[PDB]
Order: C-alpha cells, then structure tokens, then sequence
C-alpha cells in the first residue's frame, strides 16, 4: 500500500551482478575520468566506438549507405559530440535521446598567464563553472590542455598526471598568521593570481633582465613543445586535480574522483548507447559542454545538435518537424547524495540517497519551481513502468528543502521541442568539489536505467 | 489639448451596455475561475469552441478543407492551447495574435507527499510560481490535478470543492506562542512539509504499523482512485484556495477569485477570439503555461507555435518567414492596479487604476526597463486610432515606481520574430494572492478591446 | 502502573459511538458556527431550548412555580445567556455550573467607517480580540452586526453569506512590489483604514460631489435597510470570514471554521445542559463575552450572573452566600493542540493532542502561573473518577514550553466566589485565525464529559 | 445621507449663548482649576452646592425626610465626592449617572524629601500619574497638600500661588553641558532627587551641624506651621504648576491651564447637575481619584458608591440589585484633539477636534479594544436622539491610529453592574502636561450635553 525505497545492493549479489560492476563499470568508468578530465572525452571516447560509427566527413549518402543498423558519430570542434543509431521505424517517427554535459568546473590560466612576483614566478587563473567554494588551494593539481602556435599547429599539455611529472597547486598563509583571514568564510580565498609554476632556479644563463625566474621557466616551457609568452593568448587554460580516480571507502563500494559531476553519466550512458543493439526506434546520444557554465552558444545550446538530426535525415528532406516533437529523452546530471554530515540541508524524504539506484528529477528549479524543466506524469509512468519489467532500482529526488538551493539543467533546452523530457543521473557526494563519490551500485544501476530505455 | 483618463462607467450605462457585462461576463469569467483553477482551462475551454474548430488530428488537407472561415485548435499535452480562424487574406500576408497564459501561482504536492508526523498525517509541498507573500496559510484549500498509474490509467482529482467535500490548509502557530516569531516578515513562514490530510482516524484495521495515521489515510486514499503510496511519483500535484470566485463590493462591481492573473484575459481574449466572425486577416488565440515560473521550453517558449503555423500554413509549404515578421500581437497579462491602502509604491500618474479601460505597457522591465519588449510607438499610435473608433477605454501603465518592482512578460518572446507586440491587460488588485479582486467595467472594456483587433 | 492517554477514535467504533458524532456533532455544531458568527449565537440558541425555558420577563413566582424540573434563561441585553435547571436538592446546597465565551476575535467598523480614497471607497476597522496575526487579508469576507436608527429601529445586517451576496476583503501589495515591506514579521500590515466596499459605480445620479464612489454607496446602502452615513455611529460593526464550516481533512475527521475559539465549548456545554434530564442538585449554564478583550464589565464579569442567581434563588431570600461557595464549575475554553509544523513551542508532553479527548488545565498563567486560577487536585481527583465511570477520554495540557505563550482563563472570576473550577475545552489548531480546526472525536468526547458532570 | 460636524461656534453667536460661555464658563471652570489642584476640589465643590445637599451625617430618615426634590451628598475622606438628587420615579427604577475623576498627574514628597546635597538643599519626589513626558522641569512651580501632626492636626499648605509666594522648581543641565545627555528622548530627565528648596541662607543661628543649609529649612518651615522633619511620613505630597489658568489665544477662545485632564468634565458635570431642577429620574453625581493611576481601592473601584446608593435607598431595604442595573452613566473623561503639530499620530477621520462640541468614545482600549468599556449602539442612539432634540453638538473620536496609544477609562468599572455606560468628555490638547489647553466652544457644549440628559 504505501512506498518503500529498496537498496541497490542486496539484490545485486548474484555473485554476477556484483562482479559485472563491482570491477565491472569501476574500471571502465573509473579509469576514463583519470585519463580524460579536460573535455577531451572526445577524443578518449570517439577513439572508443570504433567498433562503427563514422559520420564525420564521410558523407556520401551511400558512403555507408545511411539505413537500418547504421551507426555514426559527429565531432563539434572537438568539445562536442553526438553519436546516432538507426532502427527500423523512419526518423520522421521519433527518437531516444540520452543527454549529457561533458564539462566541469576548474581553474584555467588567463590570457597571459605568466607573471613573475618576488623571486618565484606564478600563473593567473580564472575559475570556471562555480567551484564558489575555492577549497582548491593546498592539494596538488596538473595542467591539461592545449596550446595553439601562430601557425596553427596544435600542442597538447598533460603535465603532473604521471608519477614523474612535476604537479603545481593554490598557496595559503599558514594558520599561524591566518587570524586576519576570519571574516565571512563566504570568501576569503578569492583571487585569480594565484599558482606558482617554479621557484629559484633563476635564470637562463643568468643573462640579467630582472624577471629572471620568469625568464627561466619560459626558457623551459620553450624547450618542451615551442611556444613563447604569447600564444598563450591563443591556448587553452587548464588545471585540474592530480591524481587517478580511486576506490573509495573500506569496502570498495564508492568511487573518489574529479569529474565525477554529469561526466559519470555521459560515461554510462555511453557504454549503454554503446552495447546496444537491434534497434526499434533510432536513438541517439549527445555529450554536450558549457553547461556548468550556463550552456551558452557555440558548443551547448548550439544547433549543432538540429542543424544535425537533419543533416543525418537528409541520408526525407523537409522541415516535416515532427522528428523531434515525437522523440523521448533523458537528460541526465548527477544530483546531490543526502551528506550525514549536513542533514539540516535537506528534506530527508525527497532526497537522493547513495545507493538507492538512479535518480528522477520531476522539478529542479529555485524559487519556486522558476527556470526549470517540469516533466509530464504521463512520460514519468511510462519510465516507472519500464525501469520495472527490465528491473532497475530508481529514486526520486528534489536538491535541498525548498527555498535552500538554486537548480538549472539542460533538460528545458530540448524539451523546446516538444520532446517528454526528465532529469536523471547519480546521486554524488560533494559536487564541484575536486574530488568528488559515487556509488557503484548506482552507477551500474543507472546504466542499466540507461539500456532499460532502448526498447519502448 | 491635454489628454484626460475617464472612468469606464458613465461611459457605458446605456441600461444595455451595463446590462451585457454586470451579468455578461460577470457569469462567464465568474463561472470560468471557479469550475477551473489548474490549467485544465484547456479542457473546459476545448469543450466550448464546440462550434467548430478540430484540427488536432483531423488532419487530411481537405478534411475540414483550410480555406476562408475554417477554425481549429491544436491541444499541448493538455498543458497548452491555440486557436486559428482563417481570413480571406492568404497567411503569408500576416496574423493577429492574441496571447496568454493559463497557469497561475499555488502550491503543489512533492514527489513524495504523504508522509505522518506526530499522530497526524500532513503533506509535502511546494509552491511554485513565487507566491513570496506566504500568507497562503489559514484560508481553505482544495485539491485539484492528476494522477497517472503506472499502466497510463489517468485519474482525476478534485477535493474541496463542492460544499460536501472535506477541505485542507496549512496550520500556523497561534499569536499566543508567535512570539519568537518576529524576525523579518521576508520570510518566518516559508517550509514545504505543510498540511496535513488527516488527524486520528488512526488507523486501517488497527492492524498496527508506526506510521498508522498515515496507513490509514493511504487505505482511504485507495479505496476511491485506485493509487498507491507509489504513483504520488507520476502524479499532478495541485492545491489551490477552496470556493467559487464571488461578486465584489457592495455594488457588485468588481470580481474576487483565484486565478485571475491573467486568466482573466485568456478568458476576454478567449470569448473575443470565439465571437470572431468574418476574418479579413487570418488571426489566432495562444495560451500557455509556466509563465509564472520562467517560461521555460515544453509547454510556454515552445515551438509548439513555430511548428504549428507551419503544419497549418501547409493546408503554401517552404520557410518564406514573413508571415511571423508581418503579424501584429497583443500579448496580455494583469498588471498591479492602484491600491489605496500603498500609494507610495506607486508613481501615482502612469499607474493603472480600477475601472478606466484596458492596460498598456510600452515597456515592462526592472532597473533601466531590462529584459523586456518595448513597442514601438508606430504601433501603438495605430492601436489608439483603433480603440478610438471602436471606443473602447483605455489607459496606460508602469509596474511600480521606478526602481521598484521587478517585470518580464512573454511578450518579447513572440516579437523575436519581428511581430508588433504591446502588453495589454486588465488591472487587479492584490496579485499572485489566493484571492485576487478585478473590475468588471475593465474586464468588459478589455474584451471590446480585444474583439476591436478584429479588422480596422 | 504506568500511564498513557490512548487516542478517542478505536474505543469508539461501536459503528454507533461513531455515527452517534461523526454526523451526530458535525451537524449541530458543524452548522451552529455558520448561521451564527457574532455573539448572535444567543438569538439561535435562544429559538433552540424552545423545549422549555423562559424566565426573562414571565417571573410570577408561580408563572412556571419555580421548583422541581423547571428550566429558564436570562437574556443579558442580546450580548449573553445563562440558563437554568432546578433538581430536588435545594439551591442553598450548591450548584453545577457550565461556562463558555461567545465572543471571537474579529475586524468591525469603526465610528465613521465609510470615507472615500483615491476614487474607490474603503471602510474603516478595528480589529477585536487580538487576532495579533493581521494575516486577515487576501481571504473573503463577511458583514455581520446590527444598525441602530436614531428612532430606535434596529436593523440587522448580514451580507456575504449567500451564495449570492457579493463579498468583502482586505487588499495587500503584490509581491512584486512588496520588497520594501520585510521589517518585522511582527507587523508590516497593521493599519485600520482597509476594507474597500465598492468601486467605480460612480456615482448616484452622477450629481457631481467630490466624494461620488461613496456618494454612491451610501445611497445604495440607503436603499437597502434606511440608514445615512451617521448611524454608524450607533452600528456594530462585524466583520468576519465569509463561508460555511466545512469537513476538514481526507477522513472528515476534523471541522475547519471561524469562531472554534471556544464558541465550539459554548455548543457542547449546551447540548449536555440541554438534554439534561433528571437533576439531583440544580445545574447552570452560562455564556458571556468580553473574554477575548478582558472580559470586562457589562456583559463579562458582570453581575448579571449574581443578581440573578438570586432573582432566581427568589422563587429563601437572604443572603446566605454558601449557594454559590458549595457549587462546582466547568469553565471551558478552547486550548492549543500540539502541532507537527511547529514543535519547538511546545513541551510535548503536557502539551493537548488532537483526537485525545478533552482538555484539564490545572493551571494557565505567564511567568509563573502569574494571573490565573489553580484547580484544587481534590476537585480534579474527582473529576477523574467521574470521567471514568461514564467514561470519557480526557488529556491534561499546558500552554506551551513555560516562559512561551501567555494565558488568562475567565475561570478564577467565579471561583472569586468560592467555586471548585477548573479549565475544559476542546484543543484547536491555529487559535484566533479565520479559520481554525477541530476533532470530531474530542468534540463529541467533551460533551460526553460535560454530561456526566451531571450527577456522582 | 451623507454629514459633517462643524465648529460649536456659529451655531452659537446668538450674542447671548456666547456671551452665556465665553464669559459663562470660563470663569467659573477658568477660576476652579486655579484655586483647586489638588483633589481639593471636594472642598472648594462642597462648599458650592450650599443651595441644599448635606446626607454625610444628617441622617435621621426625617432629618431632611428623603423624599422628591431631595438633594445630598457624601464625602469618602475628603478625596472624593458624591452628589445626588431625587426624582418622582422610585429609585427601584433607575439612575442618571455622570461620572469623572477629580485627580490629575504631578510630581509629590516621599517619606522623607528633605536632604542637604552641596550646599544647597532639596527635596525628593516621585511622579504620579504617569505624566511620561518628565519635560516639568524649568517651569515654575507651587506647592500644596497637606500635612499630619502625630497628635492628629492637619494643617494645610499653599505655596507659590500668591502673587508674593516663593516658588519651586526642578533644575536641568544648561544645553552648553548637556552633550552628553542625548540617548534615548525616551527619559534622560527620570530622576525622584529633585527640586531645591532653598540655597545659601545657611543657617540656623549658624550653630554648626554639618546640614546647615537644611537645618536651616527646617526651623523655617517649623516657624510657619508647627512640623519636624518627622510628620512629613505623615504628609501629603503635592507639586503643582504655579499660575492660575489663563485665555489662550489671540480671540480668547481656548482656555491653558494645570488639571484641564477631566477635572473639566467633572466641572461641568457639576454645574449640569447642580442647576438640574424637576427631576424624573433620581440623578447623580460621582467624582472620585485615583484613576491617573490604576483607579485602585479606597477611593476610586472603591464600595464607597455602592454602599451608598444603598445607605441612600435606606431613606425600601434588601437588595433588589436592580436599581443599579436599570441605570445610565455617561462617564467623561478627556480625549486627545489633533494636534495639527503631530498628524501622523491619529487617524485624521474618527479623532476629536477642538471645537466640534462633545466627545463619544465607544470603544477605547489597547491592541484590538483590549481592557474597556464598549458602549451598546441601542444606548449611543438615544443618546444622539437626546442630543439631538436638546440640541448640543457632538463628535466621536478614537484615541490614536489603532495600534497607537493605550486607553482605559473607569468607564467599565461601574458598568460591572450592568448600566448603560459610554465614553464622554471634551477634547485637550496635550494632556497630562503642566499646561493644558482647551476649547471654551467645547466646554460649554459638553455641559449642555451632560443637562441635556437630565429627562429621558
Ligand atoms: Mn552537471
Ligand atoms: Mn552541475
Ligand atoms: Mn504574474
Ligand atoms: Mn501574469
Ligand atoms: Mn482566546
Ligand atoms: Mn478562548
Ligand atoms: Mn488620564
Ligand atoms: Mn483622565
């Protein structure tokens, strides 16, 4: 008669279900946020899906003679990507969209970078995304990225990832004279000049010109690729944790990682859209950026993704429009796990909790439901009934009691089609944090929920 | 030589004129705001336009052969409604839009609701649309939406309407103990696990169970529909004031009910629109939704128009744009009448006032009229000559002094096209309230306006 | 060995205890506070009790000889009612004593109420009672009271009850400009100066006259009933919450309307004192106002009560006094239930539930027990095994957490005499608000407990 | 209709009415409060109503044979005073009541006032009444009372009224020092240590005695009189403002003086019912104190009234109660007229203004009509009727815009039995300051409407 949330595990065991995820997507999934924290998921990800898919330039209408059991891929600049897979009913039918942001909050290194104060020579950054909280300091970070010369020719940066690289990091006055720094822990840490990437070793053959431990490093960075000071007007601003993601907790059951924020998701529900087969209705997967930082043009709120599902219908050419008002998706981004050190934050009931399966989002606005994407009942039964026969443990969630925090996610931005949109995702814990948990359980689970979605 | 605002009565008299509205609309939109409080205005509205209209599915070219004096309607999931009358004039010449939305601020039961603390069993909530002034608390509720089982099986419900049904509120302490409760009238009421469905009547069978207040309420809950603590999931969470709308003041000349933002004109625009007979240029009725929480995609900045004119235009086929760039809007919405007992929020002049005709808004934004449409005076020139012919009383209006409140209507969302949109609108009092006031002579005089959008 | 208060409901079932109430009280009462919404309660409860009762005027000694199984009341000037029942033992021995205010905090009119402002004309108020809580705004309203012409003629008034009768209400900014009101929740809407009762309609006969909207109203307000704009001064202003009580919650188990605040004890102490047949030691009703404002002289703490206990002890003169010291009274009055949206006011324990039968309050003061009476625990003892023999479920409550609410009970005005009080009542969800909640189950509880306060 | 009430002059003129109170009562009320300021009025009044009155201890039941036209008066230890005057009618059937309190805020001596501080000596005090507003400083003042001998002699004191008596007074820090005396207006002058009665002149013989200057005072005031520094625990205390009470205003139309605070009333209900022959009704008369502060026992809520009525009712014994409760009062007190200084503090409409003839207050209490008397419309209309007939002209009033100021008149005391009571008096300017203005217009008329009640 009344509801009771089940849990994740427990009904795994099976001695298969376990060992399909417990090393199953924890190798998988947390191997590719240690070899990809840059948006370069592309690459890492496009180089995966060679087992078909195509699209890209060789368009030649019987190129692969677009059809049934056709699947191809296509590349935005390299920040974006959106794989299809066609089925036996017509586009001009519908589709099934799985949808996620690639990108995620970091600091990246302003125009001109480099500077030189008292001896050591530091590097400006410029957060993005929201880390608002800038406990980013003490722990050691890497640079990722690339640089682009005059020329054009493109440089690729990865420094502090292996265990003989050197790794750079976030001063912070010791305790001993941070009395001072007590006013508002709202900000304290702020600025954006911060970061040193070397001390003394001052200079380049000791030539004079006062800046000379900047000097030096320039020298150093010039060896290695073949930039100059300039260029970094035309680089690509990067720096992230260091580190591989982890096993998390005495049990193994959690995974401790950056990039955990939607880039888990985008992870199943690429393996899902991946290992998928015989399709009835074409289904397609779009892995997104920007969206942490508002989804703006060029590579998030694009038409990359319209100007697209037509130019892959052309291979049947008329607006028609249909094709995407009948389609079903599943914007999916990690929400927050109910933290048993801060419970006053959230309604409890209501809530996501680590290990109670994937999570639906009907609402997740701000004040008052404001600027957000509500979901229909009707499309929620139809997902409840479906993650039932194909099994799959579900939970639904709302972030914090009411009037606490503020919510936004891509999900409106399709839906202005016409689509029956929901918000999905993992539950994690501490979001936009440098390192971020999740649940195993969850993560299979929500694949699974993913997969689950191919059929009906 | 100095323009001078005049109230609608006096004017109207004429023992008929007074006559086709004190009971004319005074009946209709009295009776619509009451018998509908959940955007199932479509429903109740759909059911009327039953002298003609269809379109919907009835699509076959020569179904319903589109030609001169054809009316149809296409329905949004319900959420939304649009309304065509063909002209002799061919599309491609332009349209006259009449805009607005049906959805109105309340409250709204959580993904998880039902929930029992302390004996008593309450309710989870919350409200949308931004109600900010709290003081939804004491007065009467009555439950409205939909629930969707897990089959698809759409069930209705609506409690506290009629005289027998049982209503429902949220508590607030009494004065007694209020006293901790001072700090800032912003906000000391504010949660979203308020109202409770049941005291004692503890519980089902008595056949134990903690939570057995709620058990049972569960159990009366299934006895009639057929739902399950579950399915709260997939359901529609409405609460809304109890009670009809009821004739105002001592004369009878104003109008109190729920819902009146707005769906005041969707109803004048409504009527309007359906009286419409002999159209020289092809014109139509929009109402949508979530306005009052941002207008999001879906249901509200949809394309649901864009690929609607177009699978109307088709019944003649590519692009040609102009038929949106050469129409001419009118896109209402209520505005904030001068309330006697706050002068000093007003500017006094350039403040709508109850009773002296139809609101004008050349523009309606925030600091420095940002983020809004402003029309253009060429346009507004041709709506005075208009409403002066036609008569009509009309007057214009800014939401609050200057740097007061806030403002943004779907307006300029319609004008991205290059349409001749103005705000227009009837006055009310007391907005976003449970219970909000109107005048009869404006809602009357609003209508006229409308209708005399027709041709000249 | 161990105690706990068991809940009114399960003992009951009885499939007749029930129905016995369930529709049994929710009728009378459920009805009673609906036709009766201003100390008017003595006109409707006077008509009742038609099955005997008279005294007032027909005092003849032998009009009704005065003796075994006679009944009467005792009108005090319309405001207040006590009513009478001889037994066999005589008057000198004692009495059983019932006692209940009428009165309810509300809004009425003040002197000269009527004044126009900025076109449309208000009502000046002035809220009785302390209601504390001005949150009496946006809900409809009702007019009640009485209007006294200067020949004497009274007039009644009652407008907003109908379904047809047009409404009233005080009006409060919109959101939307209602930033600048956030200081103090304490109180941002306090005036006496709302209420407007007519707008446009301007004016009578259009004869010019500044003042035209009230000019207006007056004249229509003449037509009706006769009076001019003084008479107000010899009026009642009455102003309260327009609609009828209704069945509250999904399992009708509570009563949600206006005036609960004791005006419910008022009933039940009726009802007992009515079909109180058979009486060994004369019994008494009485029911006063005042009590929400002080209870002061005229028609509160009067001597109403004592000269005429008297000119009824008439018809065994002198004073002898010991009539009223031996007797014992049940001075009720509504207490605060424990509510699950604000715990931290209250003590839990000690603290009425809804649903646990009737409310003792041994004591009911401030800091200290200051300013109240302190039943006597020989009294109370006996109460208790009275109220379990007939049964009876009854809970003992407290005010709030100690240093929290204020209390002030008219229970020590008539132990000043001697009496063995001690505080009953039902227990209420949100006291002194337009619409207040009650249970079922503890209304029928209290009366059963009041009845069999009859003999033993 | 509509109406207004107009300044009391105009209607006068008549050359004799005003000539009949401009001169009429200010002359007799302009002298009273000049050679009386200390409930003294007794005295002063006593001696006037020589043309008969006596009962105090003239009781023989024949001794005056209390029958028709009989007049007498009782005095309650000198500090208040009762006059009444029987009519055809038997006391059995009613009263005509007028009311007023004879004492007025000041400051007055404690135990032991006289002390020596630097020099000069003082004389402690210890305000009465509540006069809030301590700004009684600089003025000058007069001292008056009265003070007992152990042996039983009271001997009388006056100081500071003739033309040629010293005066007293209390200091205040010169502007150029009293920077620092800025916090809170509220009260930075509150002390009960001030007041000197004498400087230098020190001493007495010069006999040493470190208290010089005050040795010296006492033989002073030991020479006059016959006191010692004791007894003044047996005295009684009593500043005053010096100066007899003056025109005010360049027409003479208003009247400045010390008591003003209804020892006006209790003036003119004076002469009303001293010049009140042919009586239907026994009339009477009540002039007590103690209402400034509390209206305690002894000579204000006292029995002194009740045992009386009865003392006087045995000149046809027992009870009977009814004589009280059949009776109508009219007990005045004086109300706030707008101060065009201070607006913003009163509700414009509903206030009393200087000059529109009597004052009604219906209700008058606190927060929502808390503690006080409310006056039944069925009496206020009579008593327009009254008023009417006779003509007089009458205002209502309200002490403050709504949850302004407090109120409380003594007006609820006496109605405890039952009577018809309302709230009279004529309008002041500000009250309970040492100078006190009013409206002759207004006294004059509130006298008229006190004789004005004498039949029916
Ligand atoms: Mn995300
Ligand atoms: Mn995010
Ligand atoms: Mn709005
Ligand atoms: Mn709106
Ligand atoms: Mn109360
Ligand atoms: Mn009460
Ligand atoms: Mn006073
Ligand atoms: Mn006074």
């Amino acid at each position: 008669l009344l509801k009771e949330y089940k849990n994740a595990w427990d009904k795994y065991d099976d001695k298969q279900l376990k060992e399909v995820f417990a090393l199953g997507d924890r190798f998988k999934n947390f191997i590719s946020n240690c070899k990809t924290e840059r948006e370069c998921v592309t690459e890492l990800i496009k180089t995966a899906e060679k087992s078909g898919y195509r699209n890209i330039e060789d368009i030649l209408a019987k190129g692969e003679t677009l059809k049934e059991g056709d699947k191809v891929y296509a590349n935005n600049r390299g920040k974006g990507l959106i794989m299809f897979l066609i089925g036996k009913e017509p586009l001009y039918t519908g589709f099934k969209i799985l949808g996620a942001h690639i990108d995620s909050p970091r600091l990246d290194l302003k125009q001109n970078p480099l500077y030189e104060d008292t001896d050591l020579a530091m590097l400006e950054t410029h957060y993005y995304g929201g880390i608002k909280k800038y406990q980013w300091v003490t722990l050691p970070l890497a640079i990722h990225g690339v640089i682009v010369k005059k020329d054009g020719t493109i440089v690729n940066v990865c420094v502090g990832e292996d265990d003989n690289d050197p790794v750079f990091g976030v001063s912070d006055i010791l305790v001993h004279l941070a009395s001072e720094q007590l006013e508002k822990k709202a900000s304290k840490v702020i600025e954006g000049e911060d970061l040193n990437i070397l001390i003394g070793s001052i200079p380049l053959k000791d030539g004079e010109e006062k800046q000379k431990v900047k000097h030096n490093i320039m020298k150093i960075l010039n060896e290695k690729y073949d930039i100059s000071e300039e260029d970094f007007v035309s680089a690509e601003l990067e720096i992230v944790p260091a580190g591989k993601a982890r096993d998390y907790g005495f049990d193994r059951s959690m995974v401790m990682g950056y990039g955990q924020d939607d880039r888990i998701c985008a992870y199943t529900s690429f393996e899902a859209m991946l290992e998928m087969k015989n399709a009835k209705k074409t289904c397609i997967t779009i892995l997104v950026d920007k969206e942490e930082v508002g989804s703006i043009g060029a590579t998030g709120m694009q038409s990359k993704f319209f100007e697209n599902t037509v130019a892959d219908i052309m291979s049947d050419e008329l607006k028609l429009r249909k094709a995407l008002y009948n389609s079903e998706m599943l914007s999916s981004d990690v929400s927050a796990a109910f933290d048993p050190n801060y419970p006053n934050v959230m309604e409890k009931r209501n809530s996501a909790y680590l290990g109670k399966g994937i999570v639906f989002n009907k609402y997740t606005g701000s004040r008052g439901k404001s600027g957000c994407n509500d979901a229909n009942p009707e499309y929620i039964a139809e997902l409840r009934r479906i993650l039932s026969k194909e099994s799959v443990n579900w939970q639904t969630a709302e972030l914090g009691k009411v009037d606490q925090g503020g919510g936004g996610t891509i999900a409106y931005i399709l839906a202005e089609y016409g689509m029956q949109v929901i918000d999905c995702g993992v539950a994690l814990l501490n979001m936009h944090a440098p390192w971020e948990i999740s649940s195993k359980a969850d993560i299979y689970e929500t694949k699974n929920g993913y997969s689950a979605f191919l059929n009906n």
